[PDB]
């Protein structure tokens, strides 16, 4: 069926659904799973597809948008748009936000 | 009007940089303000500040699944078409701590 | 406390479904409630009606661009490996008029 | 380079910047460019996953929150949390929106 699976990602320790070995033909008392083992049975044009769209997904740029409210210094209120991007290093750890702001008051 | 502003959240070193054009839509004197985010949030609608670390929080530091299809090739030799949801577990840090999620054998 | 809500809005019908949970958290009566969606904006803070308005347009109708990764393969027998972005332009309606975007060849 | 295009859902008329040509090792002054042919170009092992990943983004549930205060009818004001599920028909016509409301005042 629906397959469980949590990645470690320190470790590269990998946790599996019998349902998962099942799905990959492996046997659940033995096959150790990392995450090393797991690209192994991955289909070889794909392999290389599979680490990049984890990449991106996981590493890149996912933005997004906030709107709310500010308040000029003559007590003026702004309804603003505020597009977000994300800008991770390799670690994982946010290194900067940055983006657009637009003033919607119109 | 001054148009579109942009601007950079330094994490380390919490600076924010703005154009002169946010500046404009925020009132603000460049040479004055302290270009910082709590500096930031002060300018924020009392009503709003709240939500907006919430939506951020969420963004940055949520989970944010997603899907990857690939074939695997079982030991047998058998090739199969496999569905994928991930699901990113952060640290306070922004590190990833743990991927997780569920894996279909669309295999027709 | 009544816990999480549920709701399901019809499109066609403009019917809203709630939950009894749901009628719980917003104070109301299932039997006397008119179960609509400017139903549902007449209980939502005024200071929020067309920000809300804004977001579901922005997520429903807005543009909500991807990547798709694959192999092409050339009339001169030579494969390349492709970064394609996506953009989704729909109509008032939802349908979707065009798609729009970039590829770029990434084979090395 | 990076190369610009453009589908016409209805027709399936595909516009291509020179870029593309480039790119698909195509021929600009000639080669007439539809989504039917564009997916011949595409190699056959991944003819069928570009589909579905398609379809998945463009038709299927892309999720999303938003929050907002209501008002009880005593005047009582709530912060909820809205998850909100898109469902389309075949047309790409939302048929229905649906999901939960979380009570956040806490």
């Amino acid at each position: 069926g629906i397959g469980s699976w949590v990645l470690h990602m320190e470790s590269g320790r990998l946790e599996w659904s019998q349902a998962v070995h099942d799905i990959f033909g492996t046997d659940s008392a033995t096959f150790d799973a990392t995450e090393d083992a797991y690209f192994q049975r991955v289909h070889p044009d794909d392999r290389a597809r599979v680490r990049r769209e984890l990449d991106r997904h996981v590493l890149g740029d996912r933005p997004f948008d906030v709107e709310y409210r500010i308040v000029r210094p003559d007590g003026q209120v702004r309804e603003l748009l505020e597009r977000n991007h994300i800008q991770r290093q390799a670690s994982g750890q946010v290194d900067h936000l940055w983006g657009t702001v637009i003033d919607m008051t119109e």
